[PDB]
């Protein structure tokens, strides 16, 4: 049942220590590939981070994240959630695997959009949601744990640098057989959300 | 759900069945359970019935025409009207399409500093997250989907229609399926997937 999953998944913060196969993360990589994306696009592109080099990602986060301390960053209106990206890193440097999501069709965040780009934009990032959360629910069906990840961006450019990507940078998700079981996080219910017309 | 994910298939042709509101409601109970950034759950859904189709066909016609006489907002991409224009025919077969909104969603007129692309970077994949859930649950309960952007050509005459100051993302619609399409082309792990 994957309305079993939808309905299980939570996000995941602590994880086993235990290593996660090639495998399983082909399994749930190929789960993503599978989502629709406009036009067929399939503007997704994955770059799995081991523990080959998790320690050299975590310093580009950081200095990211001290970057934007210091007020030389892209989100002054968000310095509030600085704690929480630091809480983050260590999530990531914790879990067993990392997989960052680009999108090789996404334009800088730092260029101003006409309409048109803008929709663009709004399509692929859908899209891409769409294999993430495929892959959510796949890692679910697996027995593994996972979080979703933008508090990368505020190390974004650090981190497209050490990526040495020419794409755009979307999330990333760290994932791992889970050491938490929490219960359902609040949600507004349906009345609160829908208007039937 | 492993199931759900393989099996599922942009559906383009539908009975002339109804679909009872308990069926919706459990699709959008799929959407709602998505995770979203901040859980800030931005997404908001307008559910359009047999009552209200003809006037939403109506207004996303309008848009398409208007973008047809070089006054719209996707002047880039009039190869891509033939297929808008198809689908409002399919949303013409479909018994339900519901109209997923972000309420955090500046417009597309609006030009963004990084920050603000940052939330909607971030919005916009909740919401993802969000049609993904419907879709999947559509599946699982015999129907098929139709996820919709072409919406955009008509983005300024639905949001007039639909009222709202939200920002639209998408449409879906939703019934249950009259073609079984094989698997759409996929780019496969290597394509796609970098190891480091
Ligand atoms: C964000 C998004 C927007 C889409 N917009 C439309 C649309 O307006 N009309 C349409 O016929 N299909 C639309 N599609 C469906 C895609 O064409 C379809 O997902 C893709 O061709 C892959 O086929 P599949 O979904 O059957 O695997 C959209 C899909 C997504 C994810
Ligand atoms: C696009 C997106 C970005 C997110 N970014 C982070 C993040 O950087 N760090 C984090 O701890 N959780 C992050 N989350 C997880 C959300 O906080 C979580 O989905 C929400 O609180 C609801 O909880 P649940 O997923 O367990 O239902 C993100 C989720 C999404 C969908
Ligand atoms: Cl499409
Ligand atoms: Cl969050």
């Amino acid at each position: 049942m994957i309305s079993d999953s939808i309905s299980k998944r939570r996000s995941i913060r602590k994880y086993k220590n235990q290593s996660i196969s090639h495998e399983t993360i082909e399994k749930i990589i190929e789960a993503g590939i599978n989502a629709p994306s406009s036009k067929n696009r399939q503007p997704w592109r994955f770059v799995v981070i081991t523990e080959k080099e998790k320690e050299s990602m975590l310093k580009a986060m950081s200095k990211g994240i001290q970057n934007e301390i210091n007020d030389n960053g892209l989100l002054p209106g968000s310095r509030q959630h600085i704690a929480g990206a630091n809480y983050t890193v260590e999530i990531m440097k914790q879990a067993p695997v990392t997989i960052f999501i680009l999108n090789i069709l996404g334009k800088s965040p730092l260029e101003k959009l006409s309409p048109e780009e803008r929709f663009y934009e709004m399509a692929n990032m859908q899209s891409i949601g769409a294999a993430i959360q495929n892959m959510s629910l796949t890692a679910v069906e697996l027995g593994l744990g996972s979080l979703w990840i933008c508090d990368v961006y505020f190390a974004y450019r650090e981190l497209c640098e050490w990526l040495n990507t020419d794409s755009q940078l979307v999330a990333a998700i760290s994932l791992g057989y889970p050491d938490e079981e929490p219960s359902r996080r609040p949600r507004l219910q349906l009345s609160d959300v829908t208007e039937w017309r």
